[PDB]
């Protein structure tokens, strides 16, 4: 799983 | 610019 | 519970 | 919890 | 869980 | 003004 | 979790 | 510039 | 002025 | 601005 | 993970 | 300005 945010 | 609430 | 992303 | 990004 | 003021 | 985060 | 004022 | 909250 | 971050 | 990856 | 602010 | 990188 992951998040990425910008 | 985000967010990310859990 | 849940989640919120902008 | 989470995140803020400006 | 969290929040958010802004 | 500013932000909050829990 | 956090918080700023500017 | 920019900022962050976690 | 200026900034406060937790 | 930026990046935030988890 | 990581972040960059710029 | 800068940067910052985690
Ligand atoms: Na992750
Ligand atoms: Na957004
Ligand atoms: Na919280
Ligand atoms: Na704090
Ligand atoms: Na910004
Ligand atoms: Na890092």
């Amino acid at each position: 799983g992951g998040y990425l945010l910008g």
